[PDB]
Parts: C-alpha cells; structure tokens; sequence
DNA sequence: GTGCTTCCTGCCAATAACG
DNA sequence: CGTTATTGGCAGGAAGCAC
C-alpha cells in the first residue's frame, strides 16, 4: 500500500508507513513486508527470522561457511562481495567494479537456491 | 577514522500461478 | 499449457556498529 508521485515525466511509488520511494512497485512490495510481516523468512539452521528472502539466504551462507567469491589474481576465496572487493583493492590495487572481470562468483553448492 | 557486518533496491531470469 | 504474475539473486553503495 502506497501512493504515486509523478515528477516531470517519472513515476515513483511511495510507501505509506515510512515514505521511502521506489522506481518500481515490485521493490515497494518487497520492502513493505518489513512493516506487515505477512511473509516470514526463517533460517533453517537457527532461530532467526528475516523480513526478506535474500537476507535469510545470505544469513544461511554464513552457517555453512561456503566461500563463493574467488579472486582471479591469486585464487583466494571469500564469503561475500564486500570481502572479495576489499581484498582486490588493498592487495591487488584494482577495482573489481569494472571492466575486468577480476573475480568469479561460484554457483551456490552448500545449499539449494535458484540457479542462474 | 578503520574495518567488519548487514541492509537496500533497480534490474530481470527463474519459477510459479492461473484459468 | 501458454501466458500473465511473483520471487528473489546479484552488484555495489549505504547504513549501522564495535573498536
Ligand atoms: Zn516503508
Ligand atoms: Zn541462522
Ligand atoms: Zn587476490
């Protein structure tokens, strides 16, 4: 539940509770579950419950210890983008953020997500 | 001010629902 | 079963937090 804000040509969708704005309605619905708790996303490994599916997935990867992000310069693997990127910038003085091609994201094998 | 941890949201492929 | 709707993984910047 939202209202629309049209500014010179562009449409925005504004959340009725907290006023955040979204370029698409799908994002607003996804976000709104933080207010409504209509859907629940429980960790299958512990007691934590998450308002978004992606948050639970990232959390469950912490539990298994799977390292999907691999630096292609030296072979070292990392649990997420942030560690992969911080390693490449400090050790290799390169930005994985383009254009290059400096890391590999492996498929998730330690549990079953959608692939991709 | 450093660095770890978790969150956020546009984009769109994968999957599900629907009649 | 073909076709319209939903789900959620990804990048990479932002925010939150302990030191
Ligand atoms: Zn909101
Ligand atoms: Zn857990
Ligand atoms: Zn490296």
């Amino acid at each position: 539940d939202h209202y629309e804000l049209i500014v010179d040509g562009r449409v925005y969708y504004i959340c009725i509770v907290c006023k955040r704005s979204y370029v698409c309605l799908t994002s607003l619905r996804r976000h709104f579950n933080i207010h409504s708790w209509e859907k629940k996303y429980p960790c299958r490994y512990c007691e934590k419950v998450f308002p978004l599916a992606e948050y639970r997935t990232k959390h469950e990867i912490h539990h298994t210890g799977e390292r999907r992000y691999q630096c292609l310069a030296c072979g070292k693997s990392f649990i997420n983008y942030q560690f992969m990127s911080s390693h490449i910038k400090s050790v290799h003085s390169q930005d994985p953020s383009g254009d290059s091609k400096l890391y590999r994201l492996h498929p998730c094998r330690s549990l079953q997500i959608r692939q991709y």
